[PDB]
RNA sequence: GGUUCACCUCUAACCGGGUGAGCC
């Protein structure tokens, strides 16, 4: 949702790291 | 003081912690 902020992009990057934790 | 933008970080998330630069 509509945050272009660095927090909400970092949250998307955390979710992508949750597919690569390991 | 205000205001607008831009960046990094904690967590599965809330809740939190930092930074840069405009504009006034």
């Amino acid at each position: 949702e509509s945050k272009g902020t660095a927090k909400s992009r970092y949250k998307a990057r955390r979710a992508e790291l949750i597919a690569e934790r390991r």
